[PDB]
């Protein structure tokens, strides 16, 4: 059922007559299917329903745009991959490194699309990684390996406050604000192993996706 072909998203049609009445600022929802080219997929520039980074024919993560009530809009954060190019070697003693970045919306600002750079190495099998923001090398979020599982990460913060958010994080590696999260190994079409890195998780607060390249 992975289809880049047909990637599902939301067309949010806006009600022109709530401009002068009490009803719903989204007149309709309909479902609006993308075909993706290789890089970086959006309808518009500067208000995209949706954006969506095809880092191969095997996988892509992005986002696209959803209401609850039809009045408020939230990113939704996803991605998806061929399942047969899915790696599952033992990846105890796993040797890389591996770069890309962070999609994130915070609680206050929920329709913001806010991108970080992601830095990942495994090296014999310790995982230990951070999310820097995307134009200097402010650290936003310190990666480490959860419970001995190459696949699962834990995301903490080591600053207050995420860009484009006024909600008040707690930093550290205790902090309740930090999430786990599962990733997947994806093969590259071009036969590189291990190439692409995907996985996505949530607090409260901020929800995301991260999406990562291994260094040839």
């Amino acid at each position: 059922s992975y289809n880049k072909d047909a990637v599902f998203t939301y067309e949010l049609i806006a009600n022109p007559d709530a401009d002068y009445s009490d009803q719903k600022l989204i007149l309709k929802k309909e479902i609006s299917y993308i075909k993706l080219n290789l890089g970086i997929n959006q309808d518009n520039k500067n208000a995209p329903s949706y954006i969506f980074n095809l880092l191969d024919d095997n996988v892509y993560y992005g986002f696209y745009r959803d209401t609850q009530d039809m009045n408020r809009i939230e990113n939704k954060y996803t991605y998806a991959f061929k399942k047969e190019a899915e790696n599952f070697d033992n990846l105890q003693k796993f040797n890389a490194t591996y770069e890309g970045q962070f999609w994130f919306s915070s609680i206050d600002t929920p329709n913001v699309p806010t991108v970080a750079r992601a830095f990942l190495t495994y090296n014999n099998g310790r995982v230990d990684g951070e999310i820097l923001a995307k134009h200097w090398n402010e650290k936003l979020f310190q990666i480490t390996g959860f419970d001995n599982n190459p696949r699962k990460v834990e995301i903490f913060p080591t600053v207050e406050y995420l860009p484009n958010s006024g909600t008040r994080l707690t930093k550290g590696a205790t902090s309740p604000h930090r999430f786990q999260m599962d990733l997947h190994f994806i093969n590259s079409t071009n036969g590189e192993k291990n190439k692409y890195l995907v996985g996505q998780g949530s607090t409260e607060q901020y929800w995301g996706v991260l999406g990562m390249a291994a260094a040839q």
